[PDB]
C-alpha cells in the first residue's frame, strides 16, 4: 500500500494518509547514479496544514504543493525542516514564495548556510540540548542528540501516535549505513535510546527514506549503525 521507490517517477509526489489529519509525502530523486525515495509529513492544524520537510528540490516541492491542493485543499501555513541536507531544505524558497513561514533550529540554519543550501527564515528556540522538546502546534519537536547529523530533529504527533524519525531512523530494507559523512557515529545509538525513552507509546514510525514500521525501526537502526562502527 505504501508507495515504494519503484512506483514514483522523479518529479511526481504521492501522499499517504496515516490517520485523521496526518499524511506522509513521498518523492524520489536521482543522486550519485541511483534513484532514492524520500519522506516528509503533513499534519492538519485546524483549517491549515503544518508541513515537515521539503520534497527534495524545487521541482518536487512545487509538485508537493499542487498535490496537497488537489487531495486535501487546505493551505500550508508553516513548515519545519528537520536537518540541513538538501532533501529537507531544498525547496524552501518555493515554500516561502507561496507564503509559507519556514522554520528550523539555529543549528540547522547555520549548517545550511555553510553548505550552501536554502535557509528557513524562522528560528526554533529551546532545542539546543539533547533531550529538549518543544510544542509546535499539533506536533512535538524533539532534539535527541547528534546522530545522522548534529542538528537532526524528530517529530511526534500525539493525536495519532506517529513518530517521524527523519534521516536518523533507517527503513528495514536498508541493511548497511548510508551517507554518514556528517554523522556522530559514537553518539547515534545513545540518541536513538533517548527517542525510545521519550516516545515509548509510538505506534507508526516513519524513516527519512523508505517504508514506515513500528518502534522496531529504532532497534534496526542501532544494529546497522553499530555494524558500520565495527567495520
Ligand atoms: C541532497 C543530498 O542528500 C543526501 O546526500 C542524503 C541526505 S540524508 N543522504 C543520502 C544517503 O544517505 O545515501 C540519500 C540519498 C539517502 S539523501
Ligand atoms: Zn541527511
Ligand atoms: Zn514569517
Ligand atoms: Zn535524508
Amino acid at each position: 500500500e505504501y508507495p515504494t521507490v519503484s512506483e514514483i517517477p522523479v518529479g511526481e509526489v504521492r501522499l499517504y494518509q496515516i490517520a485523521d489529519g496526518v499524511w506522509s509525502h513521498i518523492a524520489t530523486q536521482s543522486f550519485d547514479g541511483a534513484v532514492y525515495p524520500s519522506n516528509g509529513l503533513i499534519v492538519r492544524d485546524g483549517d491549515e496544514l503544518l508541513l515537515i520537510d521539503t520534497a527534495w528540490g524545487a521541482k518536487n516541492t512545487a509538485a508537493l504543493l499542487a498535490e496537497i491542493e488537489k487531495q486535501i485543499g487546505l493551505p500550508v501555513t508553516r513548515a519545519v525542516s528537520t536537518h540541513f541536507h538538501d532533501d529537507r531544505v531544498g525547496g524552501v524558497d518555493v515554500l516561502r514564495a507561496a507564503g509559507v513561514a519556514t522554520y528550523a533550529s539555529p543549528s540547522t540554519r547555520r549548517l545550511a548556510e555553510v553548505e550552501g543550501n536554502e535557509i528557513p527564515t524562522h528560528s526554533l528556540e529551546g532545542l539546543s540540548s539533547s533531550g529538549d522538546a518543544v510544542r509546535f502546534g499539533p506536533v512535538e519537536l524533539f532534539y535527541p542528540g547528534a546522530a545522522h547529523s548534529t542538528d537532526n530533529l524528530v517529530v511526534y504527533v500525539p493525536s495519532a501516535s506517529v513518530l517521524y524519525g527523519g534521516c536518523a531512523i533507517y527503513e528495514l530494507s536498508r541493511t548497511s549505513a548510508g551517507n554518514v559523512a556528517d554523522a556522530d557515529l559514537a553518539e547515534w545509538p545513545t540518541s536513538i535510546e533517548r527517542i525510545q525513552q521519550h516516545y515509548p507509546e509510538a505506534q507508526f514510525v516513519i524513516p527519512g527514506h523508505g517504508l514506515p514500521g513500528g518502534l522496531d525501526l529504532l532497534k534496526h537502526t542501532t544494529n546497522v549503525v553499530k555494524a558500520h562502527t565495527n567495520r
